[PDB]
């Protein structure tokens, strides 16, 4: 099962969620270089999230231990 998003959680979270960062981090930065500490902080938290979101997504995926 390819679902292995849920079983890596903890390496996931920190590998993920920092190309998520990038991720939003760069259209934030395209969105006219602005962000902010302030903004990037707040963008990361959106991250983290961003991220758990999709891992909570191929949990659910499988059904492995699922989610809802």
């Amino acid at each position: 099962r390819p679902v292995d998003q849920y079983s890596n959680q903890n390496n996931f979270v920190h590998d993920c969620v920092n190309i998520t960062v990038k991720q939003h981090t760069v259209t934030t930065t395209t969105k006219g270089e602005n962000f902010t500490e302030t903004d990037i902080k707040a963008m990361e938290r959106v991250v983290e999230q961003m991220c758990i979101t999709q891992y909570q997504r191929e949990s659910q995926a499988y059904y492995q231990r699922g989610a809802s």
